[PDB]
């Protein structure tokens, strides 16, 4: 029993850990193999902040002007090569920790633990979702760049994002492990907005599903609705459409409780209107939507 | 900016962490040096548990009875002994990935991190709080038993829970590293209740200050108030009393982002008493308790390890 913002055992990815500095830039890489990923804003200076070629400041770059600290050793840098918004620092020594992994891209609402780093050195690990506005509401200060987002299959850690950077709002922007942004963000200090921020209803769903695996069951309600009226009162609160796909994801756990999807998405609606009136659901005042239903299946049982 | 709910790194505990087996009971153990700890309820039947004399079930046990598997490799126990309400199985090979590490109890409001495992493998990690009642509110299956509670202080781990079970309320109960449980729970099936809880308000100012610092100010006031006046308000409210202690430790918070601790306990009150009137802060509803003023600071200028 019990429910909590869980994130994966670091280990796997502490081990990856390492230091690159370039000039008078200091962030965090991830060493697999022979290869350290890092943003490529590392290469940059004052002057190239807004409007980088970052082509042309790798091409006048030399193996010898990338520092990389794995512990209090240093690693040789014999090649580099830009990937999208990724630099990969090719180094003369395979990290020995290097756990069995994959590069994946995630989706809106999808969850991952952040191992927040700085000078290459792990400080924190936490939980997080890739937001529908493709931002991450991280805990992050200046030096978490290269800071990595990630899952574990088993023994196998999906890596899937990369801290690059903090929007006005204090939201996060970053790209997959092939340096393809999150959102439409670029590694630029031009201006740039996060979208107006949408809850991800498919995740809250799934939180009521766990509420009511855990016993919370004060919320339920007689009723059910169309898929479509659902949606319209969802759209009135901020909260993404919930589509055929989300209501066949939750089948399990509708099946689990006995309460069909249109009969929970009733609750949720009535919860929207509402609100708790002083109660809580799993120690939370607010709709929790950083819990995927996978997430919970995974806890609860 | 931001602020999350934070664990350690947990890779100097996944190290750390085997799956012990006696007879039909698989649960964690914690192997450091030449030494397996874990729940001293491994060696019990489901007669056992009803009334359990654990010094008579233990000297009934052989050595070749504890099954302990570190990864794919098992080990073997080469002796064993009890210590309160934990059970430390000798065996022959040193875990090379023992960190630098200290057994430590703390004290109610006090976080740390967990490490739940099944199988001696781990499976998520979570920050939590020893609540006034010394229960945590922890997020445990069958099989999470001999998960432990850490801190890591510079390069060191300080080992400070063992999870032994879940009272009736679905709340968790456990002992430090020596045995001793947190609170008064026994290790046998009977009727436990968990005290009344009691939100920790050293903690709730400390995150309020975390607030500041990330630029939510809106239930700032001009008001300050007394540290009598405000236990009397706190008391009210089933709050933990706020010590001198306290508002000393708090003192770092209080320069940096310039409001004092007694006027921060002004904004508490009025919190208290009136609500937060659709109003988060840190995007939360209620007002938090498990960040300790030291998780704080850590956080909100970074410390690595
Ligand atoms: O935002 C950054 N770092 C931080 C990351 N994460 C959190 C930070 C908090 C405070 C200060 C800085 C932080 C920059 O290093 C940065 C600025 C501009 C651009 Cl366009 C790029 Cl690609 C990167
Ligand atoms: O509570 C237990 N385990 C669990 C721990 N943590 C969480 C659990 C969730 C579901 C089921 C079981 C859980 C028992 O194994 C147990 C029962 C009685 C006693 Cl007196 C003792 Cl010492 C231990
Ligand atoms: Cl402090």
């Amino acid at each position: 029993s019990g429910f909590r913002k869980m994130a994966f055992p670091s280990g796997k990815v502490e081990g990856c850990m390492v230091q690159v500095t370039c000039g008078t830039t200091t962030l965090n890489g991830l060493w697999l193999d022979d290869v350290v990923y890092c943003p490529r804003h590392v290469i940059c200076t004052s002057e190239d902040m807004l409007n980088p070629n970052y082509e042309d400041l790798l091409i006048r770059k030399s193996n010898h002007n990338f520092l990389v600290q794995a512990g209090n050793v240093q690693l040789r840098v014999i090649g580099h090569s830009m990937q999208n918004c990724v630099l990969k620092l090719k180094v003369d020594t395979a990290n020995p920790k290097t756990p069995k992994y994959k590069f994946v891209r995630i989706q809106p609402g999808q969850t991952f633990s952040v191992l927040a780093c700085y000078n290459g050195s792990p400080s924190g690990v936490y939980q997080c979702a890739m937001r529908p506005n493709f931002t991450i509401k991280g805990s992050f200060l200046n030096g978490s760049c290269g800071s990595v987002g990630f899952n574990i299959d088993y023994d196998c850690v999906s890596f899937c994002y990369m801290h690059h950077m903090e929007l006005p709002t204090g939201v996060h922007a970053g790209t997959d492990l092939e340096g393809n942004f999150y959102g439409p963000f670029v590694d630029r200090q031009t201006a740039q907005a996060a979208g107006t921020d949408t809850t991800i209803t498919v995740n809250v769903l799934a939180w009521l599903y766990a509420a009511v695996i855990n016993g919370d069951r004060w919320f339920l309600n007689r009723f059910t609705t169309t898929l479509n009226d659902f949606n319209l009162v969802a759209m009135k609160y901020n909260y993404e459409p919930l589509t055929q796909d989300h209501v066949d994801i939750l089948g399990p756990l509708s099946a689990q409780t006995g309460i069909a999807v249109l009969d929970m998405c009733a609750s949720l609606k009535e919860l929207l209107q509402n609100g708790m009136n002083g109660r809580t659901i799993l120690g939370s005042a607010l709709l929790e939507d950083e819990f995927t239903p996978f997430d919970v299946v995974r806890q609860c049982s």
